[PDB]
DNA sequence: TGAAGGG
C-alpha cells in the first residue's frame, strides 16, 4: 500500500511538520487525514516559488550589507523529502558569527515547559541543517524540480515580470531565476550558521520569558530527521505519546478517535 | 499547496 506522503497527497513538507511530529507524530499524522479541525497575488506553482527566489535574491545582499534580515525562506531534500520553512531572524553579531534568532510569543507570561523546548530546539536546528545545505551547495535546482514538478520553461507569470524588473530584473524563464539563486547562495560568502537562539516573549507585558540558546549537534539532528521522516516515507507506522507524557492527549483534537492512548 | 502557529 501507498505511503503518507501519497496518502495526503503531499510533495513537501514544511519544517514546522516535523517539529510539531516532535510534539507527538500520531497527532502531526491526524492533522494530515482530517486537516478541516486544525503582497502580490499568484496562484501557478510556479509563480509562487519564482516570489520565493526573488525574495532571496534581495535577502542576500540585505543581509551581507546591513547585516541583519528577517523571514528568510529555506528548502532542501532531507533524507529523500523536501523540506522548507522560514528563519524568524538571521543577524551578524559584533563579533562576526551569524546567528539565527526564533522568536516564541506566548498568550501568557509563563515558562515553556521541556516538552515544548524540546521541539522548538529541533525546530530550529532544522533551520540550520537546511541553510547550511544550501550555502554550501548541496541544495540543487534538479532535487527542487524533482519533488515540486515545477515546469522550468513555462513563462513567468505577468505579475512577477512586472515586479522582478521593477527592482532591476531582465530574467525571463524560471530556470534563469533558479541559477540566478543558487549562484548568489554559494559564492557570495555566506557562511554556515554559527548561534542558534530561541527568545519566548510575553508581548503584551513585552516581558522576555526566557532564552534558550541550542547546542547544534548533526549526528543527532540527522539521526532524529532519520527517524522522523521513516514514517513519512512509509517504512515505519506512527508512534503516540510516552506514557510519561500523557498529559498531552488531554487537550488533542483527535483525543476520542485515536487508539494509541487507549492501548 | 503562503509557513508558522502554540501546547
Ligand atoms: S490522543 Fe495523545 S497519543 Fe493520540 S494523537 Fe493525541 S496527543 Fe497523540
Ligand atoms: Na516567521
Ligand atoms: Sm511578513
Ligand atoms: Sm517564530
Amino acid at each position: 500500500i501507498l505511503s503518507p506522503m501519497e496518502r495526503f497527497h503531499l510533495k513537501y513538507l514544511y519544517v514546522t511538520d516535523l517539529a510539531t511530529q516532535n510534539w507527538c507524530e500520531l497527532q502531526t499524522a491526524y492533522g494530515k487525514e482530517l486537516p478541516g479541525f486544525l503582497t502580490v497575488p499568484v496562484t501557478t506553482k510556479e509563480d509562487a516559488w519564482a516570489i520565493k527566489f526573488l525574495n532571496i535574491l534581495l535577502l542576500i545582499p540585505t543581509l551581507q550589507s546591513e547585516g541583519h534580515i528577517r523571514e528568510f525562506p529555506v528548502f532542501g531534500e532531507v533524507e529523500g523529502v523536501l523540506l522548507v520553512g522560514v528563519i524568524d531572524e538571521l543577524h551578524y553579531t559584533a563579533k562576526g558569527e551569524l546567528e539565527l534568532a526564533e522568536l516564541k510569543t506566548r498568550r501568557r507570561p509563563m515558562l515553556p515547559l521541556e516538552a515544548q523546548k524540546k521541539k522548538d530546539c529541533f525546530q530550529v536546528s532544522l533551520y540550520k541543517y537546511i541553510f547550511d545545505a544550501m550555502v554550501q551547495g548541496k541544495v540543487t535546482p534538479a532535487s527542487l524540480i524533482h519533488h515540486t514538478k515545477l515546469c522550468l520553461e513555462k513563462p513567468l507569470g505577468p505579475s512577477v515580470l512586472r515586479h522582478a524588473q521593477q527592482g532591476g530584473f531582465s530574467v525571463k524563464s524560471l530556470g534563469d531565476l533558479m541559477e540566478l539563486v543558487f549562484l548568489s547562495l554559494t559564492l557570495s560568502d555566506l557562511p554556515v550558521i554559527d548561534i542558534l537562539k530561541i527568545e519566548y516573549i510575553h508581548q503584551e507585558t513585552a516581558t522576555v520569558l526566557g532564552t534558550e540558546i541550542v547546542a547544534f549537534k548533526e549526528k543527532e539532528v540527522r539521526a532524529k530527521v532519520q527517524h522522523y521522516m521513516a514514517y513519512w516515507m512509509g517504512h515505519r507506522e506512527p508512534q503516540g505519546v510516552d506514557v510519561e507524557e500523557a498529559w498531552k492527549c488531554r487537550t488533542c483534537t483527535y483525543a476520542d478517535i485515536c487508539e494509541w492512548r487507549k492501548g
